[PDB]
């Protein structure tokens, strides 16, 4: 019985769900004038507030919330620990609007309180494939295909509420705010994810995890001892060995991709997405903003053979503070990004980036199943997480689809 989602366009069950056939909207069409004009009142101890994301001091704050306030497993020993670098290049991509970033923060000492993002993306969520290809069979392909064009829709992040103020209602007052900001600027659908299941998932991917360095995880008690490995007299020894990497990549042609890889990545990477029913469409700027290696956040590979661009790979930095572990305050967790491969098996690609991870430090490479990340998953030895991200949309039908078919990653 969900008090704010069922006052939502969203579907409301999973059987709904299961009935979808067509994308669309689930609301009739509505105007920019039909949404009220003013922010929507809260509490007269806090006030809404826009962070300037350029401002050093602002992104300060935003980090210490999350720091503090964000995602923690469910037995409370981790919590992420985004960088302030790393909000700022999630927060303000090309043509981000400042306006959907939406904070609550207490007018006696401005303390920030919660908050949410939203940034634009161009996203391809028409109908998918298989339904189209049903949809022919009925005579029903003009429906089908009715909104295949990309749309420029927002993308919704970093729901947070401050540890203090939970379980009062304000997560729906924060989502009611940003949808408001959001469709006063002509935009009426959304794409967000989470660990936990709402009205209604159109997908929904299981977490894997590929150790990089066992010892420490098992310490801090991110993995356990497998009890296979109970047979053995040292069983983390062999644990470590099972996990270990050569120390350099194996292909030649590998290198930290540059500015000027930039069309050819682009291009490679868009054949590649443009294959998967849901997935971004990225333009030279989103390219270079979202894939261009930056210090400790975002790292980026590509191989070339023949003075070509023929694959690359992306990885991402998000750190978890250890909760109360002795010897060990900082998970340094690697996560897979973008990557496209046409020279060589995908399970090589990926294997160069488990080695440039290892190599730089990171503990442990996580993932979740979209893309063609299942494939790999055995091959590689990545073992399933106790989590899964489910994918949803705001305001738009969506057929069931499974996490293979999506081509979305989220930050
Ligand atoms: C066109 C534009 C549209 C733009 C908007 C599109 C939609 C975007 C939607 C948001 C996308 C976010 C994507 C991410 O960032 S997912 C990660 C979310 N953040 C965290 O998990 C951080 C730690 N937790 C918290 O900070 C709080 O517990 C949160 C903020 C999660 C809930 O705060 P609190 O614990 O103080 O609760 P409440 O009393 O205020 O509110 C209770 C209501 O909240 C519903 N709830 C709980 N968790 C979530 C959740 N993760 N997404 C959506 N709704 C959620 C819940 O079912 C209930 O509604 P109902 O069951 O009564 O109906």
């Amino acid at each position: 019985a969900h008090a704010f989602w069922s006052t939502q366009p969203v579907p409301q069950t999973e059987d709904e769900t299961e009935k979808i056939v067509f994308a669309g909207p689930m609301d009739e069409p509505k105007t920019v004038a039909d949404i009220p004009e003013e922010p929507y009142p809260i509490a007269s101890t806090f006030e809404w507030w826009t962070p300037n994301m350029e401002a050093a001091d602002d992104i300060h704050a935003i980090y210490e919330l999350l720091r503090d306030n964000y995602v923690e497993d469910d037995d409370s020993m981790f919590r992420f620990n985004y960088s302030e670098e790393f909000l700022q290049w999630a927060l303000c991509p090309p043509n981000y609007i400042p306006d959907w970033h939406v904070a609550v923060r207490r007018k006696a000492d401005k303390k920030l309180l919660a908050f949410i993002a939203g940034v634009p993306v161009t996203l391809r969520m028409g109908t998918p494939k298989y339904m189209k290809v049903k949809a022919q069979e009925r005579g029903e392909g003009e429906e089908a295909a009715k909104y295949d064009e990309p749309r420029h829709i927002c993308e919704i992040n970093f729901l947070c509420v401050h540890k203090q103020l939970r379980e009062k209602r304000l997560a729906p007052i924060l989502i009611k705010e940003a949808t408001r900001r959001v469709n006063r600027t002509n935009v009426w659908q959304a794409v967000y994810t989470a660990g936990v299941l709402l009205p209604t998932p159109y997908a929904s991917g299981q977490y894997f995890h590929r150790s990089l360095n066992p010892e420490k995880l098992v310490e801090i008690r991110f993995s356990g001892i497998p009890a296979q490995y109970q047979k053995f007299q040292n069983p983390m020894a062999m644990l470590k060995r099972n996990y270990q990497l050569p120390s350099a990549p194996k292909n030649s042609g590998l290198r930290e991709m540059k500015p000027s890889d930039v069309p050819q990545v682009r291009r490679i990477l868009m054949n590649y997405l443009d294959s998967f029913d849901v997935g971004p469409v990225f333009s030279d700027a989103e390219i270079s903003h979202y894939l261009l290696p930056r210090d400790g956040v975002v790292f980026t590979y590509v191989v070339e053979n023949d003075k070509k661009v023929t694959d690359f790979f992306s990885f991402y930095r998000i750190p978890s503070t250890v909760i109360g572990n002795s010897n060990y305050n900082l998970l340094n967790a690697a996560y897979v990004h973008y990557y496209a491969a046409t020279s060589i098996p995908l399970h090589q690609l990926i294997l160069d980036l488990l080695i440039v991870a290892h190599s730089r430090g990171f503990d442990v490479c996580n993932m979740v199943e979209i893309l063609d990340n299942r494939s790999f998953v055995e091959q590689l030895k990545f073992g399933a997480g106790d989590g899964h991200l489910r994918y949803y949309f705001y305001n738009w039908a969506y057929p069931k689809i499974k996490p293979s078919q999506v081509a979305l990653v989220m930050l």
